[PDB]
């Protein structure tokens, strides 16, 4: 008699002109809930990819599809992440070693692989997809 779970999709907008990759969370309450098997923290929540930054030339994540976020669990090389860069902008990347240095790497080649340092923090690790 186990239990299915359900957490707020929240919406995001492209943060600036010439960078898709780069987003801002929309002002306004979730809407939308969508309904998963993976049992996660109260602070999960869904994103839905909007663009091809994280679609492979086997894992993908093709636009339209919904990404689980949970802020509560550790991230580290390896694990796909949300993070926040600058403070209020966020994107959608796998976060790896590359020879020893920390980078969020797209998917998509032709999306920039970004240096995760300072102006750099991990909003929540990425658990599940629909
Ligand atoms: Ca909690
Ligand atoms: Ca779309
Ligand atoms: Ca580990
Ligand atoms: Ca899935």
């Amino acid at each position: 008699g186990s239990h299915m779970y359900e957490y707020p999709v929240f919406s995001h907008v492209q943060a600036g002109m010439f960078s898709p990759e780069l987003r801002t969370f929309t002002k306004g309450d979730a809407e939308r809930w969508v309904s998963t098997t993976k049992k996660a923290s109260d602070s999960a929540f869904w994103l839905e990819v909007e663009g091809n930054s994280m679609t492979t030339p086997k894992t993908s994540f093709p636009d339209g599809m919904l990404i689980l976020v949970d802020p509560e669990q550790a991230v580290e090389p390896g694990d796909f992440c949300i993070a926040r860069l600058g403070g209020d902008e966020f994107t959608f990347a796998k976060l790896i070693r590359d020879s020893g240095q920390v980078f969020l790497q797209p998917l998509n080649p032709q999306y920039p692989m970004i240096p995760c340092n300072e102006s750099c923090s991990v909003v929540g690790k990425v658990i599940a997809s629909q």
